[PDB]
């Protein structure tokens, strides 16, 4: 969904926006990893 959504398309906002503050990390700490999304 939105928040799976910003994990997928690379986006920080939707990452705290959109995902829960458990996912947060799950989904920013993730896609800050340049590995994924440089």
């Amino acid at each position: 969904d939105l928040c799976e959504q910003s994990a997928l398309q690379c986006n920080e906002q939707g990452c705290h926006n959109f995902c829960s503050p458990e996912d947060k990390p799950g989904c920013l700490g993730m896609v800050w990893n340049p590995e994924l999304c440089p």
